[PDB]
């Protein structure tokens, strides 16, 4: 201990063992001061945003979050390659964090010139909420992770929460915590925080894609001694009715008895990028899918895991079907499609229905020539089926991960759910890695020699810089395949650029050229 | 130990055991230096009032004091409710004092620029008055608590105390007390105090109502077997003197003959919130009840557990009968009714009398129609009982506690005292949880180079910051009734509001929407 001695090393590095490949990273992290040491609360009226889909009510918090919860926080695109490209499958297994060589920095302000010095005796705050007793805000996609780049000095999001709102106002049941009110570990400089975690018994992640079809699962050179309805008429005429069968078999596939379907579907809105080819309209919101809840709307986004696009038709996407990235440097808003990069999920489409699409169609009448109730003769009409939930004998897959992306989300505690996998990808888990919570100990500037009662708004400005170190052991599913084919790998290209792919360019930006899934192997169904 | 390692935790939460809840809170502290480390003396002239009631005569102290006698410095919201409405009783058990992470930090006015640095070599002394030979100041309901909220920073209020006055003027027994002649801890930022303290016995504070009243404690369908007087005569003339009696029963529950009696009653004048029901003169303090000591007059404020009104008269309260809350940013003086919440003690209706009302009346003569010493005929004639002290087969409650009320007080030392329960409501104790004194250490700015014999009035400028923890378990009196009717319970309202109740607001301020009593539970008489 002490100020002299660090108390802990960087250790950035990863180890592929038999079937498991454990991940280590360090970073360098800044944390601010937040709210002034205050727990304002929040409204749309606090930011004077009006709609009701958008209204919220919550509290703001002094505390920042650790956010690791995306995979190129502890892949290399080189690691993420060697894992993708030999693995049907991975799940984590046990999560490490560390915390070490802190430093508390006193910043001053004199005549406008910027002096900081380092406070060798203010702590910094920190707690695991491994009772999982507060508003988990990982799982939500955010902007403030461990940053992919080693090399890249990051801050720490400010924490806070939403609560139940009755438009901008709070209701009774709206939940306030105090983060305070939990047992928190103090440091200055000499101490460091070590947290172990076992994740919990998740399934692989499906690192394939299938090289069969849901519908082409047969035998194609024999018979199926199963009948099926070919002919209702005899050709021309009137009063020419008949009921003729013929075998199914390999030259009518489609009328083939089979065992299983293709998973749930819930229709988006099909967006071309060849922009000619949309309509002249605005319908990014109106004309897309969307769920409501207590009289608000949400869009579905990303929703079920459905194939993008059908074969053939790759300038296609769902409007909010599909994960969408920045690429680097992209700005906030109206960036143009260049500027992002969509993801497709085209590798499902062997077992998952195309997300465009209406999964068929349903019969909605009784066909008939006449009856004694009505003499209206009425053929075979048709509905298509835009939404279908689970059915037994339903089979489909999740949707991908990617480097980008992220890893792990935690399942709301309800009374049901199903199939509990995050709709945006990763391992759904009751007990995820808990949320690690980070303050400066506030440091009163200097209180008036005669007393006063209030609560003593005049701080010291300071901030906090350390390291942080994560480790993650991953357990591997060994590619197995009887395939004499060779096999679709993720590769980079030998074709001379500027730049190297997933480098930094001479303005020593880091950025990542694509999104890269883990579905490249092969398996049958 | 050092200055690069804490030397405690942040730990404020609250466990609930079988009978026992303990509570732990952490709150940072900032301590200034006060009096400029001087023992001024006090007086009324001193600040220049002139009141013989308000004469006084004391010592103020460069130190200061910590104090956590407030029940919501140890209890959430939601743990008093969690307290109030499943449990009859709660005492406290032992306590439990930490302070640690302490930093004194000097301040230097270079041109009128304020410049924070710390000394990592200055002490700050802290002792516990354990042989309670210092005034006990504590138990004045004084505004310099530990905050509700576990996110604010406290300023340290300023110890001093009283002895005996002559007006302005001390007398031969007052006493002059240097704290400095107590031996004190010395802290320089590595170290830490630790003190413990058990509760002496206590009994169990009553957290409950009556669902039963004193003058309705019979059998309503079975006659008493006792014979009251009814009638004196019979009816209208002259000379009908009769002496009829008849049985005590349910058609006359006003005659019938009691075991137990009301508690004492000392009158107070009632005031009601619609002002235009209010006399159009100033009686607050001309027509406030009081009591006198050597000559002058304090307000009795609040005086004997009395109820605050009778059934049916909210509107009325006590002059000062009842504790009177600050809302929220409430000023000091002549603020308005709305700023300020009067507690009302109605739930001991049942058994206490009502405090603006003049506990029954006595017989003030001997009737008559004619003796040999005079032929003056005397009809009863009665007076009106405005204070009763205490009488053999008398039943009373105590005061309520609140969230926002003290804990304990320190009983007098004296050689009689009766039923010495606090009469602002809490624990009454011989040896309270003693007094913790908190002091910088005078640091002197620099001597002169030839020696002087003066006592160096040159310091330098400095204050202390630091964590203070206090832990308390409480026993509890679980609920064992077995009434069928469901209870009422203290709860929050389901009504869309601005802010959550017991929450902070947009500012950041946290405030306590009503005052919260402990009596919510039922038991019978």
């Amino acid at each position: 201990d002490g100020v002299g001695s660090s108390s802990g090393n960087w250790h950035c590095d990863s180890q592929w063992l038999g079937d498991r490949v454990i991940t280590t990273s360090t970073r360098t992290w800044a944390l601010p001061t937040y709210n002034n040491h205050l727990y304002k609360q929040i409204s749309n009226s606090t930011s004077g945003g009006s709609s009701n889909d958008n209204a919220y009510f919550g509290y703001s918090t002094p505390w920042g979050y650790f956010d690791f919860n995306r995979f190129h926080c502890h892949f290399s695109p080189r690691d993420w390659q060697r894992l993708i490209n030999n693995n049907w499958g991975f799940r984590p297994k046990r999560l490490n964090f560390k915390l070490f060589n802190i430093q508390v920095k006193e910043v001053t302000d004199n005549n406008g010139v910027k002096t900081i010095a380092n406070n060798l005796t203010s702590t910094v705050q920190v707690f695991t909420d491994s009772d999982y007793q507060l508003p988990y805000v990982l799982g939500s996609a955010h902007e403030g992770c461990l940053p992919p780049f080693p090399a890249d000095v990051f801050m720490i999001p400010q924490y806070g929460y939403l609560t139940l709102n009755d438009g901008s106002q709070a209701v009774g049941r709206s939940s306030f915590y105090c983060l305070e009110y939990f047992p928190s570990q103090m440091l200055r400089t000499g101490n460091n925080f070590q947290f172990s975690y076992e994740f919990e018994n998740v399934p692989f992640h499906s690192s394939y894609a299938h090289s069969q079809s849901l519908d082409r699962l047969m035998n194609p050179l024999i018979d199926q001694y199963l009948y099926y309805l070919s002919k209702t008429i005899n050709g021309s005429g009137q009063n020419q009715q008949t009921l003729k069968f013929s075998v199914a078999g390999p030259s009518n596939m489609a009328v083939q008895g089979r065992n299983y379907i293709p998973g749930p579907s819930y229709r988006q809105q099909r967006v071309s990028t060849t922009v000619t080819q949309n309509n002249n309209s605005e319908f990014a919101w109106p004309g897309a899918s969307s769920w409501a809840l207590n009289g608000r709307n949400s869009l579905m986004n990303p929703g079920p895991a459905m194939a993008s696009h059908k074969e053939g038709e790759d300038r296609f996407f769902p409007l909010s079907g599909s994960l969408i990235f920045g690429k680097q440097g992209t700005g906030r808003d109206n960036v143009d499609a260049d500027k992002v990069m969509i993801t497709n999920e085209e590798e499902i489409k062997t077992t998952n229905p195309v997300a465009t699409e209406s999964y068929g169609q349903v019969a909605t009448n009784h066909q008939s020539d006449g009856t004694l109730a009505v003499p209206f003769k009425a053929q075979a009409q048709t509905g298509w089926v835009q939404n279908q939930g689970i059915l037994p004998g339903m089979v489909w897959q999740d949707r991908d991960v990617y480097l980008q992306g992220p890893i792990w989300a935690k399942i709301p505690h309800t009374d049901g759910n199903f199939h509990p996998s995050p709709l945006m990808g990763g391992f759904g888990m009751k007990h995820p890695p808990p949320q690690i919570l980070i303050k400066n100990t506030p440091v009163p500037a200097d209180p008036p020699t005669a007393f006063n009662k209030d609560k003593l708004n005049s701080f010291i400005t300071q901030y906090s810089t350390g390291q942080v170190s994560v480790e993650i052991e991953w357990e591997l599913q060994k590619e197995n395949s009887k395939r004499w084919n060779p096999e679709i790998q993720y590769t980079s290209n030998y074709y001379k650029s500027n730049n190297v792919e997933f480098a930094v360019n001479t303005e020593g930006v880091y950025s990542e050229p694509r999104p890269i899934g883990t579905r490249y192997l092969t398996r049958n169904l």
